[PDB]
DNA sequence: TCCCAGCTCCCTGCTGGCTCCGAGTGGGTTCTGCCGCTCTC
């Protein structure tokens, strides 16, 4: 119905101020914690033939240590997100000269468009997330601990003080949903911690390859 | 210059093939080619 897909653009904006807050951006606190009255007043009541026609819910994030990082999201019109529309959403990026993007598709894109999200990675870096994926937020369940990503320095002292090589840390691969979440690359180790049922609390590495 | 119809290419779904199936132990049995045809004494 129009009421539930209005609760579900709400939903998913919600998401993604949690994920963008999580990882590292700035978003404001209102911002955070809209309600369904507030964001159909912000936005509109009736998305169908309406005023929130998923255009105008594009969001200007950037990072708290560099305000030039300068992220997107974007939600694109057709359901089978293509070439062409990732073309016109890169070139819009290039004019605008920022370089990371989120792409909240429906329900799937095409494969050569996500081989062209491969292609196009070096300069620009595009993740492709479904509209399924981002109506929760993964993080907020009891089964899944806490993921802290680690910074190169802390990550050097880590294998320093362990006497380890990148080979021998457990891993994680970059399809995992909390690495999507996080937006984690190759290379890079997250951090996890957990309560422990015999100490109480356990701190694991997992290397991102 | 540009709009279609036809060819190209990657993913998805399905079918056929291959490997596996508890640890020890004590007895017993049958079977270890055979018909033949040239060859040798």
């Amino acid at each position: 119905d129009d009421e539930e897909e209005t609760y579900r653009l709400w939903k998913i904006r919600k998401t993604i101020m949690q994920l963008c807050h999580d990882r590292g951006y700035l978003v404001t606190q209102d911002g955070l914690d809209q309600t369904l009255e507030e964001f159909k007043a912000q936005f509109g009541g009736k998305p169908s033939e309406g005023r929130p026609r998923r255009t105008d819910l594009t969001v200007l994030v950037a990072h708290n240590d560099d305000p030039t990082d300068q992220m997107f999201v974007f939600f694109p019109e057709e359901p089978k997100v293509g070439i062409k529309t990732i073309k016109v959403y890169c070139q819009r990026m290039q004019e605008e000269n920022i370089t990371r993007a989120l792409i909240v598709v429906q329900q799937g894109m095409t494969p050569s468009a996500k081989q062209s999200l491969v292609d196009m990675a070096p300069k620009y870096i595009l993740e492709q997330f479904l509209q399924q994926e981002l109506l929760i937020n993964i993080t907020e369940h009891e089964l899944v601990p806490e993921h802290v990503v680690m910074t190169k320095e802390e990550v050097t002292e880590l294998l320093a003080r362990y006497k380890l090589r990148e080979n021998q840390l457990p891993r994680i691969q970059a399809g995992d949903p909390v690495a999507r979440y996080f937006g984690i690359k190759r290379g890079q180790v997250v951090k996890i911690i957990r309560p422990s049922e015999t100490a109480g609390r356990y701190i694991t590495y997992r290397l991102v390859q």
